[PDB]
């Protein structure tokens, strides 16, 4: 089962503006302490850096309006709702990925 995203190498991704980040400091629903920045890295490493909401949220989707709350703090502006940068980009990225050229 092979992705169109061929990634292994590079091992982190980078947030927008939060560095890179790897696969293994992801909270496996579990964790211990959920601080803010541990909060953030959830949906920041989850909806940018691997997966689609569908498995972030089986896996990663603890309580949903807690999940929401962590896009809420990372919304601040929440006039469109639509404009919020994780979701804006995990939205419009569906729509027509890129044109290699």
């Amino acid at each position: 089962m092979m992705f169109l995203r061929k990634v292994e190498g590079p091992r982190s991704v980078t947030l927008p503006d939060g560095s890179i980040m790897t696969r293994a400091d992801l909270p496996p629903a579990n964790t211990r302490r959920w601080v803010a920045s541990r909060k953030i890295a959830v949906v920041r490493g989850v909806i940018y850096g691997l997966i689609t909401l569908a498995e972030a949220k089986q896996t990663y989707g603890l309580s949903d309006e807690e999940f929401n709350s962590w896009v809420s703090a990372l919304a601040e502006h929440g006039k469109d709702a639509l404009k919020v940068t994780a979701l804006k980009k995990y939205r419009q990225l569906l729509e027509h990925h890129h044109h290699h050229h």
